[PDB]
């Protein structure tokens, strides 16, 4: 099945998911000089105060922190979005090396990692219905460079030992996702897709311009994660990013 190596990687995915070569694929390169400031963008609203995490999960591709989304608690609204999108989970993609790992790039510059906070459009009643919709999801993308530690990330780093291999999960309640955000909400936005199979074209992308900084030793611990399940040969979870895809006519709008 799909993965990130030579034989099952992003270059192979189109075979099971033809949409891989579609008209609104993610990620993209953000050409900062070509993105237009857009005055009809409302201010962005990230309300994460009442966010309730349930658990952390290694799914053999990344690790997912999953949230209770049965009630309106953690929502993204405003910016390019119409109505209310509920936070359901977040995850990261990262590299074997500090100079690679993000999915989006900024004038071709790759960051050490990229975090994705995933929200679904509440007009559609459940997450399952929204992903079948062109405006079904909003993903908040955040870059990670290597520098000083992100204190608000270390509870995630420490729990990773518990979820080394595919299929492992741990209780992970009361994680507050606000500690992962940078100061600025300046952003680029574009219409796009899931960056993993099924690569569905249901995503409004909102990518923060300001990177967060994490320590060398924090990213180093991401890299100790395994793609494999318990008691299979050891394949380190690194370089789980999809490269930039063709822009194809789309415009990237800047909020600033
Ligand atoms: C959690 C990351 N995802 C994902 O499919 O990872 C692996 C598959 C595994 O597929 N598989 O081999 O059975 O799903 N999973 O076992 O959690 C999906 C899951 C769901 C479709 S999601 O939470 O709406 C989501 S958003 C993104 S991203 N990178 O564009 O911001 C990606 C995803
Ligand atoms: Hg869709
Ligand atoms: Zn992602």
């Amino acid at each position: 099945h799909w993965g990130y190596g030579k034989h099952n990687g992003p270059e192979h995915w189109h075979k099971d998911f033809p949409i891989a070569k579609g008209e609104r694929q993610s990620p993209v390169d953000i050409d900062t000089h070509t993105a237009k400031y857009d005055p009809s963008l409302k201010p962005l609203s990230v309300s994460y105060d009442q966010a309730t995490s349930l658990r952390i999960l290694n799914n053999g591709h990344a690790f997912n922190v999953e949230f209770d989304d049965s009630q309106d608690k953690a929502v993204l609204k405003g910016g390019p979005l119409d109505g209310t999108y509920r936070l359901i989970q977040f995850h990261f993609h990262w590299g074997s090396l500090d100079g690679q790992g993000s999915e989006h790039t900024v004038d071709k510059k790759k960051y050490a990692a990229e975090l994705h906070l995933v929200h679904w459009n509440t007009k559609y009643g459940d997450f399952g219905k929204a992903v079948q919709q062109p405006d079904g999801l909003a993903v908040l993308g955040i870059f990670l460079k290597v520098g000083s530690a992100k204190p608000g990330l270390q509870k995630v780093v420490d729990v990773l030992d518990s979820i080394k291999t595919k299929g492992k999960s741990a209780d992970f309640t009361n994680f507050d996702p606000r500690g992962l955000l940078p100061e600025s909400l300046d952003y680029w936005t574009y219409p796009g897709s899931l960056t993993t199979p099924p690569l569905l074209e249901c995503v409004t992308w909102i990518v923060l311009k300001e990177p967060i900084s994490v320590s060398s030793e924090q990213v180093l611990k991401f890299r100790k994660l395994n793609f494999n399940g318990e008691g299979e040969p050891e394949e380190l979870m690194v370089d789980n990013w999809r490269p930039a895809q063709p822009l194809k006519n789309r415009q990237i709008k800047a909020s600033f």
